[PDB]
């Protein structure tokens, strides 16, 4: 295990991913995403406000604000070159998307998505960073910005995926849970473990199934892909 340095990489969680927003290219999400993104619109042109959580530069984001144009996108993303990236990039329409830096574990979302105003959450490859000590609180962070009926649309590494079979036991940071070389953090998901963090920040679970998938020698990648909802009144 890495001992102290858990604590280490814990502290310094978003410098990792602000210095992997540096070095590396701008540079992923399912049709599911999509296609489940749609299910949300009642009216056949509803206009639906997402929060797209851990957005990252936002690249597969961007397509999908051109593939529906009835849509808005709060994203956020703790990482300030992510942010820029987003902010950069030409398909950026401030009338499209409000991006803005925030730690889920650490800054309401209140400060910036209005309570109760996102029709759907993406939590897409982020909560696997975050460490599982803090998880729920980046649950109890999106459950304020949720329609009392809407739902949180989650992908993210699952538990035996290829990274999880390719880390050595000196990357582990304990049971199921790596770190990248570059620092940044993969925890392996698992049905049940995500299912108690939805369960105890107050959401009722939809869809939470493995999903196998081929890498682009291939082992293949397990994704653990859900969806969640926020409990009407
Ligand atoms: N506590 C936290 N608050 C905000 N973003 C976080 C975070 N922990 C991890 N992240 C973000 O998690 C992301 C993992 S990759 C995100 C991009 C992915 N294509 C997507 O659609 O979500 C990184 O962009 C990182 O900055």
């Amino acid at each position: 295990v890495s001992d102290f340095k858990q604590q280490k990489l814990e502290q310094e969680a978003q410098k990792n991913w602000d210095l992997f927003y540096k070095r590396n290219s701008t540079n992923h999400w399912t049709t599911r995403e999509f296609e489940e993104l749609r299910s949300c619109r009642e009216f056949e042109d509803q206009k639906l406000t997402m929060l797209e959580a851990g957005c990252g530069v936002g690249n597969c984001l961007f397509p999908l604000l051109e593939e529906d144009p009835n849509i808005f996108a709060y994203a956020c993303d703790f990482s300030p070159r992510a942010i820029e990236y987003v902010k950069q990039n030409p398909l950026y329409d401030t009338e499209r998307c409000k991006v803005f830096q925030c730690d889920l574990t650490k800054d309401d979302l209140l400060d910036h998505v209005p309570p109760e105003s996102v029709d759907v959450v993406m939590l897409i490859f982020v909560l696997s960073a975050v460490h599982p000590d803090k998880m729920h609180l980046v649950l109890q962070n999106i459950y304020k910005v949720l329609k009392p009926g809407k739902s949180v649309l989650f992908r993210d590494y699952g538990l035996y995926d290829h990274a999880m079979l390719r880390f050595k036991a000196s990357s582990k940071l304990g049971e199921n849970f790596y770190v990248r070389q570059d620092g940044t953090r993969s925890y392996f998901f698992t049905d049940d473990f995500l299912a108690q963090l939805f369960m105890d920040t107050g959401y009722e679970e939809v869809v939470n199934e493995y999903v196998f998938r081929e890498t682009v020698l291939c082992v293949p990648r397990v994704f653990l892909q859900s969806k969640f909802l926020k409990p009407p009144k």
